[PDB]
Parts: structure tokens; sequence; C-alpha cells
């Protein structure tokens, strides 16, 4: 019953998921002036050439584009990481208006949306085991601003009318997630959590500095999705973001000067 309404939204989550008030929760605000350049950080290595997308699912919170994670087909390495992390799914968080929607913020600025490419450390064997570990996941976060269309997003936008309501899924083969990346792979990183219940503290966050641009029309189509199931009262899927959480005993690291 958690969600994003007044009665079940982020300020309520702690009642069922007490780690919501934990020591390494996400998202956070990234203060660009107080992030520390870390010369030990390596370039990201994003290897998505053999990615195999399978399906797109409206899960009642967002939509997930799911991948075949039974082999190292689409992996993230390098950066702050000391293992190989398989891509399992990506999804977005977005607003009702262009002035909100991102989870992370930058000098307190919200973006219109945020893309999360979710990867799990292969040494743990499955995603469910990985989320139990302090280094189980690596989530690659990418901000979306509204301006020119993102060509590589359009295939996603166009299928959304077929997964309008909670529990719908559709085929989604042969999608190339490389078309969602910005040019630069400069990033910030810090230890954090899942941003939805169960809010587990298992994520090495890697947030790219350079946003991608999407069109107003693309993000308008995100906002036509529904949180509800078919045959239930229509609740638009908008404002499915958790606000910034206390930084606590963390300093964010920058890959760039
Ligand atoms: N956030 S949580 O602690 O898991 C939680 C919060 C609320 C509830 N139940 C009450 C509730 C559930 C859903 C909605 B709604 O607008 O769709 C409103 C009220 C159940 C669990
Ligand atoms: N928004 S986010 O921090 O990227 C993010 C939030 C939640 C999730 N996964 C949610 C979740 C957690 C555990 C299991 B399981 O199989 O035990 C399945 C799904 C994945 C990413
Ligand atoms: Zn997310």
């Amino acid at each position: 019953h958690w969600g994003y309404g007044k009665h079940n939204g982020p300020e309520h989550w702690h009642k069922d998921f007490p780690i919501a008030k934990g020591e390494r929760q996400s998202p956070v605000d990234i203060d660009t002036h107080t992030a520390k350049y870390d010369p030990s950080l390596k370039p990201l290595s994003v290897s998505y050439d053999q990615a195999t997308s399978l399906r797109i699912l409206n899960n009642g919170h967002a939509f997930n584009v799911e991948f075949d994670d039974s082999q190292d087909k689409a992996v993230l390495k390098g950066g702050p990481l000391d293992g190989t992390y398989r891509l399992i799914q990506f999804h977005f968080h977005w607003g009702s208006l262009d002035g909100q929607g991102s989870e992370h913020t930058v000098d307190k600025k919200k973006y219109a949306a945020e893309l999360h490419l979710v990867h799990w450390n292969t040494k743990y064997g499955d995603f469910g085991k990985a989320v139990q570990q302090p280094d189980g996941l690596a989530v690659l976060g990418i901000f979306l601003k509204v301006g020119s269309a993102k060509p590589g997003l359009q295939k996603v936008v166009d299928v959304l009318d077929s997964i309008k309501t909670k529990g719908k899924s559709a085929d989604f083969t042969n999608f190339d997630p490389r078309g969602l990346l910005p040019e630069s792979l400069d990033y910030w990183t810090y230890p954090g959590s899942l941003t939805t219940p169960p809010l587990l503290e298992c994520v090495t966050w890697i947030v790219l500095k350079e946003p991608i641009s999407v069109s107003s029309e693309q993000v308008l189509k995100f906002r036509k999705l529904n949180f509800n199931g078919e045959g239930e009262p229509e609740e638009l899927m908008v404002d499915n973001w958790r606000p910034a959480q206390p930084l606590k005993n963390r300093q964010i690291k920058a890959s760039f000067k």
C-alpha cells in the first residue's frame, strides 16, 4: 500500500520500512561545491553492446524495461566499483510539471525526471541476494531536462499506451539502452539505498553530471500512465519520486575536477 499520495507517500514509508530513517538513504542533494574530487575513481565502463531487452512492465510505481540478466550481456564495471554489475532493468521517476521529478538534486535543483539503470554484482548470483549486501547494486542515475527530443527514448514512449495500468506488460525486445546515455560519463558517487521500499542500503550510486534532453511531448506521455489497475479509478502516474534524504555521515565524491 506504499505509494506517492498524501496518505501513502514517502513520509509514511518508515512505518512499514523503518530503514527509511537509516544511515545511508537515497536520494540526496548533490552540493557541487562540497563534492570531493577523488583521483582514485576510475572511468566508468558501460558495456551494453550485447544487451537483451525483454519486456516492459507497469508495476504500479513506474515502468520497468527488463533485461536478460542470466549472462554478462550488459554490464557496468570500473568507476568506484570492484566487481562486474549486470543490468537487470531501467526505469524513470518524473513529475507532474517540468520543474520537478528527479530524485537526486544538484545544488537543490530538481530535474524533470531521472533515469535509473539498475545493476547487480554478479558475485551474489541473483538480484534478490545482491540487495542484502552493502555492495550489491550499482545504479546509474541520469537526469532528464526538457528541450530537444531524445531519439533513443522514443521507442519507450511509443509503447506506454499498451501498459497504461498497473500489472500490464508488453514485449520490448531489441531496445538499445546506449541511446539513453549523455556524451560524457563524468559522475558523482556515494553509498546509498533503493529509493523505493524496501529501501535497502545496498546501492553504490553513480550519478552522471551531464543530463539528457527529452522533449516536452516525450515526458507528457510518461504522465499519461496510471498508478491504478485496469477498471479502477484513474490516478495518473506522476510525482513518483522520493525527495532528498539526510546526507548524514557521507561526502559525495566526484570523478572530475
Ligand atoms: N507507506 S506505508 O507505510 O507502507 C503504508 C501507507 C499507507 C497504508 N494504508 C493507507 C493508504 C493506502 C493507500 C492510499 B492511496 O492513496 O492509494 C491511501 C492510504 C499502508 C502502508
Ligand atoms: N529507484 S532505485 O533505487 O533505482 C530501485 C528501487 C527498487 C528496486 N528494486 C525493488 C526490489 C527489491 C527487492 C526485490 B527482490 O527480488 O527481493 C525485487 C525488487 C530497484 C531499484
Ligand atoms: Zn529508481
